[PDB]
């Protein structure tokens, strides 16, 4: 239908949102990216300020949602979306994982029946101009 802020989004739905790529870390089974754009969410995992060693350098709190990326999404972006970049998820799938928190699935879906894609975002356009004044206000 339309795209969402990451505050709106519930599990077990479909959804469309723009977003930071904060990490990534691949690995041989799947593709991962942490992503924000500096709106809560309640069923986000609190990231913590405290631990000992972490290369996080914010947001903290209920800010950003990890994404599992598989088969061809992983081959895709793998080696091709970065930290810092800027992204657009269409379609996407919402779950909760064992733990109670919020995450973001993309299954590989060679019979394209449900229609997902996740882009790199020129950093100059237009629709990720919240997200900007939103980190200055989160910092």
């Amino acid at each position: 239908d339309s795209f969402s802020l990451l505050s709106q989004i519930t599990p077990h739905q479909r959804c469309s949102f723009y977003a930071q790529v904060i990490k990534t870390w691949y690995s041989d089974k799947n593709f991962t990216l942490y992503v924000t754009d500096y709106t809560e969410n309640e069923l986000f995992f609190p990231m913590s300020p405290y631990t000992s060693s972490s290369r996080w350098r914010g947001p903290f709190g209920r800010f950003s949602i990890r994404c599992i990326l598989w088969d061809e999404h992983d081959f895709y972006c793998r080696n091709y979306i970065k930290e810092g970049d800027y992204v657009v998820m269409k379609n996407v799938r919402t779950k909760i994982d064992h733990l109670g928190y919020l995450e973001c699935i993309l299954h590989g879906d060679s019979a394209k029946r449900y229609n997902m894609s996740i882009e790199k975002v020129d950093s100059e356009e237009p629709e990720l101009n919240e997200i900007k004044s939103r980190k200055r206000l989160y910092v």
